């Protein structure tokens, strides 16, 4: 019990550590902002609730996907099809700095 | 074929072999704690059987999706989002964990 | 025109000599045999046409995620939980493979 | 911060280097050949407007999942489960593509 959180208490210093990687912090605030402009986005051109254009902006960026909506106008239905290749993109940069930092 | 039972072998003691690393026990024990408080959560919040809020917390934190649940309330709303970033952060760790022993 | 197609033929070459792998084969058998349990799990025990619960099956173990079905049984349910992490488990199993094929 | 935006322009010049690497050139054009396979088959067999076609072979493809749409008919169905491997096959080129640049 001891190892474990030994351990847990390693890797969380890990992941605070990766945390002050600069490029890392471009790819989080690329995020935030991409997440941002689909809730500014989906309230704004599908009529949803703040809070609602949020969620469906999070479930359908990291590939989760809505259980009880999908866009009803073309526009969001075009939008949504390139969020979904922006969110894709930010999850192969991420990895790739993941596949970069573990080769050194 | 013994060759393919001898390869399955091979993989199934490679992946028990897994299992006694302490770096995916303390992953594989944050994964179970964090389905454990989406099922109080949803039950509690969402007003869900826990048998319902174990697999919504499931479908939802692997990125699989719910066909016909999402949350009601504000508070599920934004549980469920940063569920959701706690489930990807599970997932580059065990990634990042794949990618250590490749070597 | 003709370099995309020498490298699209390398590559599909590429691809097909990793269906040579018996560990790619194990893998790949133990996802049939997984999504087949599944056929014939959700079609029993939830009663859905064989090709609905191949369907289900099939977007359940990939984590695309089904748009209208969810397990309407608590057996169904715990079921499609259990299968999830096998999926998962699977996935890992696949990407494990890549990772060690491309460093040695 | 002149930091910030130097580490950006750092990332995308990388980025656009990658959209000149021959085999990421194929992959991308496979999945584009991909996606208008899907928009065509969705139009034509479940009689979707190219619009929605689009958008439920993106999801799919993209394993994020449809919230309202999934495939009536039979040959609809069969050709989703072939669409959604060819999709996992796709992105494990692009993986396996990203693994060996990293090196
Ligand atoms: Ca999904
Ligand atoms: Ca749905
Ligand atoms: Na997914």
């Amino acid at each position: 019990m001891l190892s474990f959180l030994l351990t847990l208490k390693r890797m969380l210093r890990a992941c605070l550590r990766a945390w002050k990687d600069k490029e890392f912090q471009v790819l989080f605030v690329l995020t935030i902002l991409t997440l941002i402009s689909g809730t500014i986005f989906y309230s704004t051109v599908e009529g949803l609730r703040p809070i609602d254009a949020l969620y469906f902006s999070v479930v359908t960026l990291t590939t989760v996907g809505a259980g009880n909506f999908s866009p009803q106008t073309d526009f969001g239905k075009i939008f949504t099809i390139l969020y979904i290749f922006i969110g894709i993109g930010l999850v192969f940069g991420f990895i790739h700095k993941l596949a970069v930092n573990v080769q050194l």
